[PDB]
């Protein structure tokens, strides 16, 4: 079984790094936890397909074994913020795709095979204390306006929602509050969505 988490750890390694490579192309830098864009143009389809391909190698490696996706993001801690920060630049597209990173991380895997019909549970928790550890309001404000009321699509907004209450579920009193508070200040702008 060690043969196959090495395989699987190297070769989710190998795909991050030709993904930040291919972001750092176009202008798009991660210095320390922000990802930064120098050019306000959107991207071309064959940068789309060179990340997408990365992508749907990690998604299908996470979503069959969940257990090494976890413990890659626990070793490296630049990950998951940074999926989340990448998936505002990225169009419409490959939205899904980030999401079901996110969701394999933080949500679970048989929270996901339960909605498809334990040591998973304290990795889902630390992962949840890490994301929250890094990321601010602001960016918390943008995931929630970008992929549960901004978004046309309702599988997205099916997954914002099941991956916000996993996010919620699992986290501490103090950030359950504010994540509530920021809900209620989000909420009065809600005849722009119909």
């Amino acid at each position: 079984e060690k043969y196959r988490q090495l395989r699987d750890l190297h070769t989710l390694d190998s795909h991050v790094r030709g993904i930040k490579k291919l972001l750092e192309e176009q202008g798009i830098f991660l210095r320390a936890s922000v990802v930064t864009a120098s050019s306000g143009s959107a991207l071309q389809y064959d940068t789309l397909i060179s990340l997408m391909e990365h992508l749907k190698a990690c998604a299908e490696i996470a979503a069959q074994r969940t257990i090494n996706w976890q413990k890659f993001c626990i070793k490296d801690d630049s990950v998951l913020y940074f999926l989340l920060q990448v998936s505002f630049l990225v169009d419409e597209g490959v939205s899904p795709v980030l999401l079901q990173l996110l969701s394999c991380a933080l949500c679970g895997s048989k929270v996901l095979a339960a909605l498809a019909a334990s040591q998973e549970d304290q990795l889902c928790t630390a992962l949840v204390n890490q994301l929250n550890k890094f990321a601010d309001k602001e960016t918390l404000i943008q995931f929630l306006r970008c992929f549960l009321l901004e978004s046309n699509s309702s599988s997205v907004r099916w997954q914002a929602h099941c991956l916000t209450l996993h996010i919620y579920r699992n986290s501490s009193k103090s950030q359950q509050e504010l994540l509530l508070d920021l809900m209620w200040s989000i909420w009065p702008e809600l005849p722009a969505y119909g």
